[PDB]
């Protein structure tokens, strides 16, 4: 795995992510912190390629500060997007680059440097 759990990208790293999928289970079992780990080391590989792909298409943006930030959903129960969600928005970037839709939307989301 790319990166030690405690390496901040974007304003995330995988135990911030992790303490999010945990929720409101404060004394985890080891089976549940077990899951949430492995489920953070996907998200937040994803998140990155995401990150670094948006912070060159768009310089204004705070991508490498603030980016995670702009891959919430507010609509999941932890504020995490879906897996398969984060696989269809770096596709759309990686096909289409400042021409598609997931580009726009989320360089509407994001903090700017200025």
């Amino acid at each position: 795995y790319p990166y030690p759990v405690d390496e901040i990208i974007g304003g995330d790293s995988v135990q911030s992510i992790q303490r999010r999928l945990l929720g409101t289970n404060w004394n985890p079992s080891a089976h549940d912190m077990q899951m949430s780990r492995i489920q953070a080391e996907d998200l937040f590989e994803l998140k990155v390629e995401i990150i670094r792909k948006m912070a060159g298409l768009h310089p204004s943006g705070d991508w490498m500060g603030w980016g995670a930030r702009a891959l919430d959903n507010p609509r999941t129960a932890t504020g995490e997007e879906d897996l398969a969600r984060l696989h269809q928005m770096l596709d759309d970037l990686q096909s289409r680059n400042e021409q598609s839709a997931t580009f726009w939307r989320l360089v509407e989301r994001v903090r700017l440097r200025a």
